[PDB]
């Protein structure tokens, strides 16, 4: 049904909304491993 | 629409695999913005 389909993406649709929350997470995750590692070399530098 | 529960679930399985990606990066990127932390703090209390 419409239904069934509709609840797989759901459940495909919201991954892929989960993908982006995810991709956030871990995309600015790497900013901040950069902004951690750069903090670290200001800390290191300093 | 009827097969699209399962073009949707496959897709869900790939959006979550993707999601999931991105997930087991944010933390394995968490994992390494920690340990960056860890090091920074490690050189900031240094």
């Amino acid at each position: 049904l419409k239904l069934d389909k509709e609840n797989a993406l759901d459940r495909a649709e919201q991954a892929e909304a989960d993908k982006k929350a995810a991709e956030d997470r871990s995309k600015q995750l790497e900013d901040e491993l950069v902004s951690l590692q750069k903090k670290l070399k200001g800390t290191e530098d300093e």
